[PDB]
């Protein structure tokens, strides 16, 4: 068991191994790191109040649980976590180390003009991680340039899985659950913006969003109408005048074809044919980088605990194993 020592920052007080120097505050709240162990530059985490509440406490539970799996070079992992109590009875805090990513891909798109190879890397990043995060049953929800750390190699990984403007239509619909292809849409949303500096849905509520959508990949043929159970929903689509379904050539005229048909196979209204990681990491856009051989899957994850209602003192005394029986990588 470490040497802690404490520190006042910002406005809240920290205590971590000495293993970790020169705690610098960047973004619960994020500290960069010296790991004097590794020599690394890190980021260190203290959760705000891991068990402020019911809600509170499943999330820091489900946040441990998600970056304990995860084991991949394209999604945010666990180097650390550790935690100044001596036992489940002083139990309050949590701090979480993993690498230290300091840019997102929105300071990367906003202050640079992407050429295609650079799009081809940034997005194949995307997903082979998504392949990933996908064989372990996870569907990651909220992918959008701000979750996305892009170091100065342009190396990428998925940050915070399980913006309306990256988000699937059926989401915005509602809808009774969902599927992984929800990705598909932000990573095709993403591309779009990658390849043309523009925001491709830069919708100012949930409605408008859907108009923008439409605009582009046209109203749903009746087979997909067919499948929406609500009225005003179906009555919305129907209404403001059936739309033109426009050229991905146009809409983005200059980009490489590849580029293009893939976005025409990601932005697909219809869920179940849009097309999946695994599938979109073999199209020939990423012919450079494509190695079936090096796109690895996940153990099956555990999920189960999604399906209950604890008590904070369960789920705090479930977080409290997972912190004691982490096992550090190399
Ligand atoms: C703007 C109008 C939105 C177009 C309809 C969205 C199509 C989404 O696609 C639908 O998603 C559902 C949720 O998984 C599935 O149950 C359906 O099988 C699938 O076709």
């Amino acid at each position: 068991r470490p040497t802690f020592y404490r520190q006042e920052l910002n406005k809240t007080i920290w205590e971590v191994p000495e293993r970790y120097q020169n705690l610098s505050p960047v973004g619960g709240s994020v500290c960069a790191a010296f790991d004097t162990k590794t020599g690394l530059r890190v980021a260190v985490k203290k959760l705000s109040r891991p068990f402020q509440s019911i809600i509170h406490a499943k999330r820091t539970y489900r946040e441990l649980r998600l970056l304990k799996h995860m084991k991949h070079e394209n999604v945010i992992g666990l180097l650390d976590v550790f935690t100044p109590a001596r036992s489940l009875e002083e139990f309050n805090d949590v701090y979480l180390v993993t690498h230290l990513m300091g840019a997102d891909l929105n300071n990367i798109v906003k202050c640079q003009k992407l050429t295609d190879d650079h799009v081809q890397f940034l997005i194949y990043q995307i997903l082979r991680g998504l392949k990933y995060i996908h064989s372990a049953d996870i569907i990651h929800r909220d992918l959008k340039p701000s979750n996305l750390a892009v170091n100065e190699d342009c190396e990428l990984k998925i940050l915070d899985y399980g913006t309306r403007w990256y988000r699937a239509p059926e989401i915005m619909l509602n809808w009774m659950h969902y599927n992984q292809t929800v990705d598909i849409w932000s990573v095709g949303c993403i591309m779009a913006e990658l390849l043309t500096g523009r925001t491709l849905f830069p919708g100012t509520d949930h409605i408008d969003q859907l108009k923008l959508i439409l605009r582009l990949v046209g109203t749903p043929g009746a087979e997909l109408l067919k499948k929406i159970s609500s009225e005003s929903a179906r009555n919305y689509i129907q209404s403001l005048t059936q739309m033109p379904k426009m050229n991905f050539a146009n809409v983005f005229i200059g980009a490489n074809p590849l580029a293009v048909d893939l976005l025409e196979k990601m932005l697909v209204l219809d869920s179940d044919k849009r097309i999946t990681a695994a599938q979109a990491l073999a199209h020939a856009y990423f012919a450079q980088y494509h190695d079936p051989d090096d796109e690895p899957v996940a153990d099956p994850y555990d999920q189960s605990f999604e399906s209950r209602d604890l008590l904070i003192d369960e789920w705090k005394s479930l977080t409290y194993d997972e912190v004691i029986s982490f096992v550090p990588p190399p």
